[PDB]
């Protein structure tokens, strides 16, 4: 069902994630962690401690789709296994220092197709698909995209509710 979904996305707060290759999704996907630039860090960091859930939500550049979402269960640490993450152009690896811990919600795809009926108030009203890494979602258009995503049956809410 989607009751145990729409219970973990009561007032949580929406980020649009944007990678510019699938390995690093596939990485975050094995791994459960994520990393981004130092301005969305801060902006993560914050909504962490306002809210109940703060979910994430992914697309890679030019796939067309988004590849799943996520929750937060830590703020940014540093420190550790330098994730092997692939580096883009003018991207260094201190720049992903600072990893958050996820707990996947979805891993399934959802194609851009699907989501045009949305747009996100916090970006001009623009199809949600659109947008830069880091950009907010608004509570009402970032629940209506989760739902669409195809139900993945093989995540239990069950610890996710917990971490709550
Ligand atoms: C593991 N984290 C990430 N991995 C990848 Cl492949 N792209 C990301 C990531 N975070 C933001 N972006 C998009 C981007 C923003 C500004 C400059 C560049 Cl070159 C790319």
């Amino acid at each position: 069902g989607t009751s145990k979904l729409k219970y973990v996305l009561q007032d949580a707060r929406f980020f649009l994630i944007k990678s510019n290759n699938h390995e690093n999704v596939s990485l975050a996907k094995a791994k459960g962690v994520w990393s981004t630039l130092p301005v969305n860090e801060k902006k993560l960091n914050l909504a962490f401690r306002s809210a109940r859930s703060v979910i994430l939500i992914f697309s890679v550049r030019e796939s067309g789709k988004f590849q799943g979402f996520a929750r937060l269960s830590s703020e940014s640490h540093h420190g550790g296994s330098p994730i092997h993450w692939v580096l883009p152009a003018g991207m260094s690896a201190k720049m992903l220092g600072g990893v958050f811990k996820i707990d996947w919600i979805c891993r399934r795809e959802l194609p851009f197709t699907k989501s045009a009926h949305l747009t996100n108030p916090w970006n001009e009203h623009k199809p949600v698909k659109i947008g830069r890494d880091g950009q907010e979602i608004e509570l009402e258009c970032g629940t209506q995209l989760c739902l669409l995503f195809p139900p993945d049956e093989s995540i239990d809410l069950y610890q996710v509710i917990h971490k709550m």
